Order: C-alpha cells, then structure tokens, then sequence
C-alpha cells in the first residue's frame, strides 16, 4: 500500500507520490532529470526533478542545497516555486533521489523566443525577468547565469525562472548569454544579469542567439564585432593576462543596435509598434552593453518605456526572501535529507 510507486521516464526511474501520475519527458526543456506530471492532488501538472545521490560530488550538492533552500525560501512570480519535495527513501542511510516538484509551465523562453516577435509578450516576459531578477538581486542573488532554458513562462505569458544561478563565485554550460564580465572573470554586481535579459531580448528580436560561440573565444568576438570594442575603464578591469588578449583582439567600432536590431526584426504597421521598435533597441542598447558600469540596470530597465507599461511597484518593490559554507559528502547528505524531510 506503499503512497510512493516509480514510472519509467526515459531512462530514468522517477518514483513518486501517487498523487503525481503521467509522467512524461518535459524534453529539451528539462532543466536536469525533469519531467512532466499531473499533480492528482492539486489537480494542477506539475515539473518533477529527480536529484539522483545529489550529495555525490561537493559542487552540485551545494548547487542542489542552496537551490532547494531557496526555492523554498522565495515566493515570487517570476521565480519558480516549490510545490513540493520528497524523497522515496524514509532514512538518511537509504536516502538516495530528491524529488522536487513545482508548477509546470507551458514553454521555456527557447521556445518563446522563436515566436513571432510580439512587443506586449516581449515586454511582459522582459518585465517579468527584471523582476524576478530584481527579487534575486534584493537577496544578495545575482544570477550570473540567465538563459532561455532555465526560463519558462506558461501561456499567459507568466514568466518565472527555474533556478538561482551561480552562488558568489565548460561542457554543457550555455554561455550564450554570460555578462562579459564573468566571461572575462572580471567581478559582478546585479546589473550583470542585465546582460543576459539584453541577449535573450535581442535573441527574441533576432531569433538568432547573439553571441554564439564554440567556446568563449568566438562569443567574445561576435560580442566585440557587434557592440565594438569596450571602452579602456573595461580593459583595464581585466585581469593582466585577459586584458593582453582582449585588448590585443582586432578593433571593432561594433554595429549601431538599429542595424544589430533592424526594423525588419520589428512590426512596422502602427506608430505603436514604431515607437516600441525604438524603445526596443533602445532598451535593448541599455542592456547590450559590455562594460557593466554603462549597462543599465534593473530599475532603470524597468522603468525604460519598453517594460514601463507594466511596472506595478508592489510586485517590483516586494520584499527580499526570508549559507556558504562547504561540506562532505556525507554532511550533504543528512542537510539535504533534512531539508527534504522539512
Ligand atoms: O516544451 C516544453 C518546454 C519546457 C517546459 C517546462 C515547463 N515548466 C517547467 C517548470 C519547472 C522546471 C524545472 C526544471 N526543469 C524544467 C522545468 C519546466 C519545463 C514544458 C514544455
Ligand atoms: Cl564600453
């Protein structure tokens, strides 16, 4: 009569609640061992991620710790919540697989980003990412590492981010939309998330990923050729050896965001959707800006034109959530097991 009972999804063995059922692959959109299910209880689909032995390495079970910690901590719209987690196992010893459910939604930002360019929807999400963002930020969380698939957003348009990035601190690592300051390892403040919402909302406009790269090499280049060089003040915040390569990298005065950004990439009908295509670069040239000191920041790319419209103070001037320490395998155990036993 066991309340627990695993289902074959892919190649992974999710053993959940009963009250979860229909598990499926979320797909490429899953954001680790994810899949899809149907909440019986809550009569709401939900994301089941499976932690298979989490504790494993140190990294990840303190990646996995601090995620799971705030997760349930936070409480924002734009930040995926916790449904909740469990675990099959009923011992610290047999603990083994983490089980975190929460809302599911119907598209992450990959997908978004292919439909036709929509300044409302556009707008709303960006919106909804500074927020979320801004939320993370009045915690002490600076993402760093904002991208389309840790982004999801139901059909409502109701955007929220699935996880809280890199902690104060590369194979399967979208560096796609990495602030040129942590590309560069340079230090970080919150406007480097700014970074990474300009590359999604520019990669929405031009459905193409804007810095696309092997590696970080090619991506600092398509970076430079487009927005040009960095100004001397950023060069010289680069670390001696980075500063020589970078700044003996080819001289690029960089596109203008109106040919970054044409008005092709834009609806051209009504001066509305004129005007927001100038907003659109516009903001987009506040936000596509290498060095951060001159990259617009999260209240004011709120309160720029384009995401102003739905700038609703309580939700952006809501309250920062309610450590960093490391351990051992076996101390990540029992402090995830714990949290997971609540
Ligand atoms: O085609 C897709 C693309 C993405 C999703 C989708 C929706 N919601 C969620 C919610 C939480 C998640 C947590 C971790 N990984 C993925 C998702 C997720 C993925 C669903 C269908
Ligand atoms: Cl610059």
């Amino acid at each position: 009569d066991n309340q627990f009972y695993s289902v074959e999804v892919g190649d992974s063995t999710f053993t959940v609640l009963k009250r979860y059922q229909n598990l499926k692959p979320i797909g490429s959109g899953a954001q680790g061992i994810v899949c899809a299910a149907y909440d019986a209880v809550l009569d709401r689909n939900v994301a089941i991620k499976k932690l298979s032995r989490p504790f494993q390495n140190q990294t990840h079970a303190k990646r996995a710790y601090r995620e799971l910690v705030l997760m349930k901590c936070v409480n924002h719209k734009n930040i995926i919540s916790l449904l909740n987690v469990f675990t099959p196992q009923k011992t610290l010893e047999e603990f083994q697989d983490v089980y975190l459910v929460m809302e599911l939604m119907d598209a992450n930002l990959c997908q978004v980003i292919q439909m036709e360019l929509d300044h409302e929807r556009m707008s709303y999400l960006l919106y909804q990412m500074l927020c979320g963002i801004k939320h993370l930020h009045s915690a002490g969380i600076i993402h760093r590492d904002l991208k389309p698939s840790n982004i999801v957003v139901k059909s409502d348009c109701t955007l929220k981010i699935l996880d809280f990035g890199l902690a104060r601190t590369p194979y399967v690592v979208t560096r796609y939309y990495r602030a040129p300051e942590v590309i560069l390892g340079m230090g970080y403040k919150e406007n480097v998330d700014i970074w990474s919402v300009g590359c999604i909302m520019g990669e929405m406009v031009r459905h193409k990923i804007l810095f696309p790269g092997r590696d970080y090499i090619d991506q600092w280049n398509k970076v430079i050729e487009q927005l040009g060089t960095p100004c001397p003040e950023f060069m010289k915040k680069l670390q001696p050896t980075v500063r020589n390569y970078v700044e003996n990298r080819p001289k690029y005065a960089g596109l203008t965001f109106p040919k970054l950004f044409p008005d092709s990439l834009f609806p051209a009908d009504s001066e509305h959707n004129k005007l927001k295509a100038s907003q659109a670069r516009d903001l987009l040239s506040k936000m596509l800006v290498i060095d951060p000191a001159k990259r617009i920041s999260v209240d004011d790319a709120l309160q720029h034109p384009y995401i102003n419209v739905w700038y609703d103070p309580a939700e952006v001037e809501a309250p920062p959530p309610q450590d960093e320490r490391e351990h051992t395998i076996e101390e990540w155990k029992e402090l995830i097991y714990k949290e997971v036993m609540n």
